[PDB]
């Protein structure tokens, strides 16, 4: 189980996540119009999770619009991922016209234990922590950041290389 | 999972038909001359899967219908998906002259545990329920119709206007 700062503050995860190289654990999220976002949908293609507490945070927020400007530029596959109900990711995402990106959301699913990110403690108790995961088409994780700090964007380059690859 | 009436009584599907800006599920299906297509075919225009329990049913059978005359007209790529054997759709488009949709068959292959429309129990455990899928030309889910009662017809239009980009 993993360790970050919420403002400097020490915060847990309740695990950890997936290592490189290793099989990205399978998920089932809920997508807009409480439809099913299931992993087996990407198979054979990558797909970045652009993982955060919420929609209606700012840095959170941020990152959605900065991953939608850039997915739009070259057609990445970007699923940003969290524990808003649905309605939240869908009224933002059509607030702000961001249409590249795929929101989904784990209020009724198992992702954030799966994916070791659910906030363990503090404030945000139950929300997930804000991380990248890089999925490649063979299925297995290629690239993943832990934010070290929450409020701290998360490495779009990096991540972006690494799905690019 | 989801859940539908038949005659007024409740019966449930296997799964959830995907979230609309998600990645269709791929599928193989068996065309009338028990070759193989491919959702792959399909990749750079809309199609539109009329998912339904039988073709020798008869709202089923409407569908087809309804959907031929529309399909012929604007030249929309219409599937005709249901558990009926390749020899029945096959026997059906020529007895009835439905020489614009495709029929597919699943009799063989996972789609309705695939997009979840599989039923689960009752009389008519195994069937497809009646469901509309519409893939856009990028492969994402435009729009999803579950019909919420096996004996009601889809809903034509509101499929049609996402079949039209």
């Amino acid at each position: 189980h993993s360790q970050i700062t919420l403002r400097g503050n020490a915060i847990n995860t309740v695990g950890e996540l997936p290592a490189v190289g290793s099989p990205a654990p399978a998920f089932t999220l809920t997508g807009g119009d409480l439809g099913v976002i299931s992993s087996d949908q990407f198979r054979g293609k990558s797909v970045l999770l652009n993982i955060f507490p919420s929609v209606d945070t700012p840095v959170s927020a941020t990152s959605v619009r900065t991953f939608d400007e850039r997915a739009a530029a070259s057609g990445a596959t970007v699923l940003c991922v969290s524990k808003d109900l649905p309605f939240a990711q869908k009224r933002f995402c059509g607030a702000e016209g961001t249409e590249n990106v795929m929101p989904a959301s784990a209020f009724r699913d198992s992702f954030g234990e799966d994916y070791g990110v659910t906030i363990a403690d503090g404030p945000m108790a139950g929300l997930l922590a804000r991380a990248i995961v890089v999925i490649g088409a063979d299925g297995n994780v290629a690239y993943t950041e832990l934010v070290p700090e929450i409020a701290q964007e998360p490495n779009y380059e990096a991540a972006l290389a690494a799905l690019g690859a």
